[PDB]
């Protein structure tokens, strides 16, 4: 029938057993210290993340699992740049929810374990599974907060974690399926369900053409599937006059790399190359749904790398929106020709910041792996916000350089202003974030390479094996504190 | 005879002129305009890093080379951390001695450009060539400063960059020559001469054995050539109780990867995979000559990494001298094998902060290339004293994260305590930097991955193309700071 997940904290020093949370103990007051009893007899204590089922306590709740939340004043966590108690309720309610699934119990109540927001982030993005093409599916679970107090706090979690999830729709659906025509009408669908105060235009090849969007174009031409490049405008500022935000989003929606094609192994996984498109277009969806009083333009060139009889050629030298030419000489580096072109357009709404987000480079995961996403910037004030954010959410941000350094090295080009790829194979993220900072002439500029975070296996307790949906939450995050 | 290299500064808005320095303005006028006059008929002004030659303009000076050096009043660039008039400095006289060694001249006097310690840097660090095992070599320059003012400013640059030039040395040496006791030896005659105030312990076989150091022992053992250990100790403080910091660094004289054997591309270069030692040692060594107050311990495994009949096998399990048994699944991951054993041993002295130095992964180059060093740290007290002197010497640092993310990488393991390999092969210098720490219980330990900048191609202006023996003198500059 109903299922129920209740933490339990590590025992401190001079305490005499573990102790419940306010949840858990009068739970075991209900059930006249049945829950206890039960917990001393089935042996040793449970350790931050662990979980164990306890059967026939209560008439209404048949299964329930504890959960254990680690140390009880867990706070910022020096070392790892984080807020460990967070970590631990997240990474807990996610084991203790799908041992509910695994039960095939189709509702769970869930312990607020001292911050119903993390407790619903980790109930939320802990049971999400991509299954819509599978015959064979688990039990769908309908988890709701246990008790009445501080519902608010739930329903943040609910909110973030959603938009989390979307994102990693987004990104794990095939390509065949997520076009660059399919992602921009569930982008719209999601955003107007959201809110009124919103306009989204999936502007067409002719309108790409228009604006001279040539390395753009020089990208999507090898595929027979239609580029689009979507726009979208959150206005949600008291003053409508009042300048944006804007954020930019690689959706390469399948990437094969073109004439200088990719190997085999595991290519699957760049159906996901759209990732940066997917975080901040829900980034934009759940800022929508929180009301955020900011106005707000998401911008994400959309299209696919194939190879064929009109591909990029390597060699071939395309121009820019802004007129600076650029030399493709291995057009695998695709997603940098894509964002020259949206960061050009970017600078016509005179935002406030300019944010983008790419599964850049196979060298950003060598460099940090799924640990943290790499941040380039020219603000150390635009770094600091993210990075305060990424604090609270726990999707981690760490700084990378942008030094004139790395710009040297695609400057230097035999045919052109800037070549795509540069001179040497030595710091793979730099140079790639080098080549966009010669698109942008903006003081607040951050450039997020994501190609590290894309996928999970286990990394992230509570989040199953597939797309991730990073850093979604570290998104929203700032985007709330920027407007208060 | 005597050449003379003097700066030119790049012409401000309400000037008529480019100025001069001090020295410039002054030869001037002792030629009686006649600098002047040539140097406005030749041309277009010049930039940073620019030079022009001017012949026969006074009888002790035949040849003379003007230098740009960029806007007078560059300090502090926050893009770059970095002090900029510092650099344009250093790279502009680095250009005006070459002009004069390829000129032929055995002598150069030159100007103090307002920063004596940063010119003489770029003269000592810009003439300098391993030339000694060819017959074809260029004219040996004797670069002195030109006037009496600052003199003590212009030697602490002739030391820094002599400091740097030595680790260079030690680094080009081809591997047959520099071997694990030729390089013991030559860095005990350098320390030795540089202070009365010295131990030195060129630790044999039997020691390392009776020292229960079975991981770098493992290493060792492939190879004919005899592994040492070097110890060193300056005694620079008053009070010689006064705990030491300690410095490690590696020292693999030669890596072929053992039976994990590596691609024959370029593998000279691996001759240099003792720059983590090179470093360290050097920086001691300057340390010593400046007598800084202070007590320093250098601790550095050396040996050869080679494949035969007795090489380390992989899924070999060997015990460290702390008792951690380590699987060695890739024998090319030679240096936190060794290091793992002299980290051990740096307790030992009960020193206040550790340091090593290593030319670690493939992956750090991938990460920054040569742009900076990698710095994994469990002290911001730390990185933020490697920071600032970074910023004074320009031979940058950047932090890198030490996430017990990365640790669950390692600690997997199917055969023992730790595995000298991840599970991915995602974020290479972040799994290594984590091994490292399973070695480590003290507070401020910093470890510094050298892969990205064991060269110089023609990144850093005043360095020739070769070894690059960084990032010494920013080791020397935290000593200098930390004695203060
Ligand atoms: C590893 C990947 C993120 C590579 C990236 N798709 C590049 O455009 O090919
Ligand atoms: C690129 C190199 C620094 C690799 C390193 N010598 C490892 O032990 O093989
Ligand atoms: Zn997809
Ligand atoms: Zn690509
Ligand atoms: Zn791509
Ligand atoms: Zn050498
Ligand atoms: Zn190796
Ligand atoms: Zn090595």
């Amino acid at each position: 029938t109903k299922g129920l997940v209740l933490g339990i904290y590590s025992k401190e020093k001079e305490e005499d057993e573990p102790q419940f949370t306010s949840a858990g103990e009068n739970f075991n007051k209900l059930v006249s210290g049945k829950l206890r009893e039960i917990l001393n007899i089935s042996g040793p204590p449970l350790k931050a993340g662990k979980t164990r089922t306890f059967y026939g306590l209560h008439e209404d709740f048949p299964s329930v699992v504890v959960v254990g939340l680690g140390k009880k004043t867990a706070g910022i966590d020096e070392q790892e740049n984080w807020h460990e108690g967070k970590e631990n309720i997240r990474a807990a309610v996610a084991a203790g929810c799908r041992q509910i699934q695994d039960l095939e119990i189709p509702s769970v109540e869930v312990d607020p374990c001292g911050d119903a927001q993390a407790a619903a982030e980790g109930a939320v993005l802990g049971l999400y599974e991509y299954d819509d093409l599978k015959q064979k599916r688990k039990v769908v679970v309908s988890a709701k907060l246990h008790g009445s107090e501080d519902q608010e706090a739930w329903q943040r979690g609910v909110l973030f974690a959603s938009g989390q999830n979307l994102a990693r729709r987004l990104m794990e659906t095939p390509a065949n399926e997520m076009t660059p025509t399919k992602f921009a009408e569930i982008v719209e669908e999601n955003l107007k369900s959201a809110s009124i105060k919103t306009d989204v235009f999936i502007r067409p090849k002719s309108w790409i053409e228009e604006q001279e969007m040539g390395s753009f174009l020089s990208v999507a031409k090898g595929s027979e599937e239609p580029p689009v490049f979507l726009e979208i405008h959150y206005k949600g500022s008291p003053n409508a006059s009042e300048p944006p935000l804007v954020f930019v989003g690689k959706g390469i929606t399948f990437d094969s790399g073109g004439i200088s094609i990719k190997a085999a192994a595991n290519m699957d996984l760049m159906r996901a190359d759209m990732g940066g498109a997917a975080t901040i277009c829900s980034a934009i969806v759940s800022a929508a749904k929180l009301d955020l009083p900011i106005n707000i333009v998401g911008l994400a060139p959309l299209c696919e790398n194939m190879p064929s009889g009109k591909a990029n050629k390597p060699g071939d030298v395309v121009r820019a929106r802004n007129g600076k030419t650029i030399q493709v000489d291995n057009t695998d580096a695709e997603g940098r020709l894509i964002l020259a072109d949206a960061l050009c357009y970017a600078h016509t709404f005179n935002p406030k910041v300019i944010i983008n987000a790419a599964t850049l480079t196979g060298a950003m995961d060598i460099a940090l792996g799924s640990g943290a996403t790499g941040v380039f910037t020219n603000s150390s004030w635009l770094w600091n916000k993210l990075f305060e954010a990424s604090i609270e959410t726990g999707d981690r941000v760490w700084r990378m350089p942008l030094f004139e350094h790395y710009t040297r090295q695609v400057i230097d080009c035999q045919l052109a202003d800037v070549n795509n790829i540069g001179k040497y194979r030595s710091a793979g993220a730099c140079t790639a974030a080098a080549f966009l900072k010669e698109f942008v002439t903006h003081p607040k500029w951050a450039h997020l390479d994501i190609a590290g975070v894309m996928t999970n296996k286990d990394e992230v307790p509570y989040l199953r094996k597939g797309m991730a949906g990073r850093p979604t939450r570290t998104l929203i995050e700032f985007l709330f504190r920027f407007s208060q």
